[PDB]
């Protein structure tokens, strides 16, 4: 009696919970293979200047990982040759020569010390003359907003995944003969299988301000789950978009996301360059995927320890 | 008796599937540490001209991602202006100058409208002006196909795992004093060790064609698995070499792999460029690693688990 | 009596290792999700030339995975032309215009054979003529060595992980109002939060030289470890920093990282380039992290095991 009792609650309460719950008659491949090749379009405009896709999405080569630049402090007609050192470096300024001693070279400095005291950029200071890269940027630069169409700007991101202990394949963009990707806005019911969205939708859904992430910059994870059942068709196998800020924005000494880049150039055979401190969006696109699928040896073993408990649950009862 | 013989059952079965064949006597490290450091050699020739590595492998740094471009849609003499927009963006074309409004600035244009209506590059037709980088690539652009000697190009793929539980280390190159390295084609066995794989023999071995894959491009996915058993010699924990596209095939929107990038000059004091839209093949070398080696918790614990059932597999025979 | 004792014994033996060890009692999530944000600083100077961040530091994006060059050969005013061939290219050498025939490609060559036999760059041996970028690198490289002050050079890593099952997220730099992060230097306890670290730091960390890794070149892994018990406070969760290099160092052909990058300018509307050779030393960034959180569900299930086992301990004792 009570034994068939027990015996009827062991059984079901292993059989719904482990099988059916966890999932136990399943061998599961958690990590796919991912291909994610992203392409950024949007124009945006500073003073007198037309900006494109070549300019702000660095690198170009259409990855997991890019950045859109949003604002730029350049420094133009750089060679060379001798200058004040930036007024921001430690024993910088200077009252007269003797104060600059010649030969050093900090690494937080912007060149070798001369030796000499220099007028300033801007007076009435004076600092210590250095040779390189000439002018620094701490007293050349200009800055340009070019981050007020980005959250216009949109990005393709175009994932495949495969399992290949299942041989399973399935991409985020489906086979239309229409021109859907050309007219569709990503959604995620309607237009799941259109992969194309809108920095500002990114930056919202993320709980950002565009203001704030385009002064300063940042990282936005775009993170793409695959949670597949391959026990059931592929349509059901879709991917599961997040989208979350990656980097601190509490705490303001690493808050933010900023690089250096040059243009360099040779005018009457000197070479020149543009350096350009780039603060911009940079976007991660990060792929999570789990599989399974029915497998006998799992589905044996794990029953082969439900029928081992479902004794001992016997026997403590008798116990 | 059957008691007995139940025992003897029990045992061989534990013993041999789950040790001999689940290898639960061994601790096991998935996911190693990896390098991957890649060269590209191989040069190709246009109407005169002679493309070498530098102008078509980018990114050139040597690492697991890279693309090599198999053809180029090229222009020139790029530079800040007014210009007739691209006949493919959208309200381009026009019959007056009032069927054009001055500022608007679409994101898959290529300007700011000026407000005019000009001569297209291509007659008779007409097409809004707008200010930007000009002459837009849809009207000036020329196409290169620098494929031709592609699949002859080789690629050397240096791969060093690490297992930091196991303190273990190999690599995909052997120690040999010999000239190998310069005088060999790698075999799946007699060359396993000879890294460089020419790129026809990658998009044969992925059952891709070289030319599809050459005028669309697409992503190859060079896999390396470590599948080490390190209670065996290190002589037996070799590198497994996979060849398959990770970009798909059947869907025609999603199909291929291209990216835009573009080289400055300052011509007169003006900041002209060359804009260069590559259709390439991307590589990415994927490397997975699972390594086991025997430890006596796992054989304790599961020694424990085996004699556990051992027990119920007895019991139930009573019962 | 020897059953209590029995009891007693495998319980405390459950208890103790399972959970207080093996933190049976916890779900776990390996694997977050991190951001890796590496600024290098330091100028190092060649004869009458200084070099600084942007120079060096390729790519500059600011990712994981970046290169600091160390030393550069450097091939200067190469433009598309006829010259002699490298003598290093097989069959390169050549004693009348009979021994060159028109239109072969090597691979391995630097350009189209010409047909011609020409004197080398260094006499008094004749090598096949070629057009293709000239002059080859083989015969008008310069060496420079700008790896003096690498050691002094410092990389800030900015690293944030997060674990979406239990939605934590932490940094490596601290919420602190003074200029901690302007004037700290990295140390194990002390700085664990100051991720500022020197190169030669890194270098000798990791257990190498800085002459043989300037010269040759060689990747470093900057291995960061989030191993968090979120049943704790956050103050807990740190992280752990460890150096070594990935790259072989006993193999002679497979030790090394080098690579080619070019400048490319316009004299006279003629596209000329530099072609630069760059050791230098490739630092990985590498994050790994687990962690783990109390959970009912795994108590339940391992304390039933522990019963489970409990029992057959018990019921081989009467066996
Ligand atoms: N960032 C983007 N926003 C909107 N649509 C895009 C974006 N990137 C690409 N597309 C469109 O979606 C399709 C996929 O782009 P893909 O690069 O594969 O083809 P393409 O037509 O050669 O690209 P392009 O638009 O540069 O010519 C193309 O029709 C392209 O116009
Ligand atoms: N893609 C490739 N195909 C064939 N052989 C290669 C390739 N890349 C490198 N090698 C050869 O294999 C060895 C490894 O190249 P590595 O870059 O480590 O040394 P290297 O001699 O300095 O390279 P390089 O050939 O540019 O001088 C070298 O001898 C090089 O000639
Ligand atoms: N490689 C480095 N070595 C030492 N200090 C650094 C390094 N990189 C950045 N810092 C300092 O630590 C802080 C973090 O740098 P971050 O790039 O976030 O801000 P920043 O002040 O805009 O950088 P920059 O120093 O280029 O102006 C800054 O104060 C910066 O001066
Ligand atoms: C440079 O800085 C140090 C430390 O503050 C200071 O002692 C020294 O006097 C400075 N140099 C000169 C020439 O004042
Ligand atoms: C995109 O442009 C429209 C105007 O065309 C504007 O209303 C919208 O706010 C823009 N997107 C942003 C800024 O999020
Ligand atoms: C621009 O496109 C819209 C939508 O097709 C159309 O209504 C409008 O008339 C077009 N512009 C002009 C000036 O025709
Ligand atoms: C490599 O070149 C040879 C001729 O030297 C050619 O026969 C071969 O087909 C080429 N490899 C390709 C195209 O796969
Ligand atoms: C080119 O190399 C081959 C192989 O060594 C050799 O047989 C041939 O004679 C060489 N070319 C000439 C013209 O000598
Ligand atoms: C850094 O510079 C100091 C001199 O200022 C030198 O003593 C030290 O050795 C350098 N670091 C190196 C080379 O590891």
């Amino acid at each position: 009696v009570l034994y068939r009792a027990v015996q009827l609650l062991i059984l079901l309460y292993f059989v719904w919970y482990v099988f059916i719950v966890q999932k136990s008659y399943q061998e599961s491949e958690t990590g796919p293979e991912s291909s994610i090749i992203t392409k950024v379009k949007g124009i945006t405009t500073s003073e007198h200047k037309v900006w494109d896709v070549e300019e702000y999405v660095k690198p170009p080569e259409g990855g997991s990982v890019f950045s859109i630049i949003t604002r730029v402090e350049a420094t133009h007609s750089q060679t060379q040759g001798t200058c004040p050192e930036s007024i921001r470096v430690h024993n910088a300024t200077c009252l007269s020569d003797a104060d600059c001693v010649a030969g050093e070279l900090d690494m937080l400095g912007n060149g070798l010390r001369t030796g000499r005291c220099v007028p300033y950029y801007q007076g009435p200071s004076k600092t210590c003359e250095v040779f390189g890269w000439c002018p620094v940027e701490d007293g050349a630069s200009v800055s340009q907003f070019l981050g007020t169409m980005a959250p216009n700007f949109t990005i393709l991101i175009k994932n495949s995944i495969h399992y290949p202990k299942f041989h399973f394949s399935k991409g985020n963009i489906a086979d239309r003969t229409d021109g859907y990707l050309k007219r569709c806005t990503f959604h995620e019911a309607s237009d799941l299988y259109c992969p194309i969205f809108k920095l500002g939708f990114i930056v919202e859904k993320a709980g950002e301000s565009f203001t704030e992430l385009a002064h300063k910059g940042g990282v936005i994870g775009v993170i793409i789950n695959w949670d597949c059942d391959l026990d059931l068709p592929a349509s059901e196998c879709n991917p599961k978009y997040s989208f979350r800020r990656l980097d601190p924005k509490h705490v303001p000494a690493s808050s933010g996301y900023n690089f250096r880049f040059a243009k360099y150039y040779k005018i009457n055979g000197t070479t020149t360059r543009t350096l350009i401190k780039a603060y911009g969006i940079r976007i991660d696109v990060i792929v999570h995927g789990q599989a399974g699928k029915f497998s006998l040896i799992p589905t044996i073993i794990n029953l082969a320890t439900a029928l081992t408990s479902v004794g001992v649950g016997s026997f403590l009862c008798d116990w």
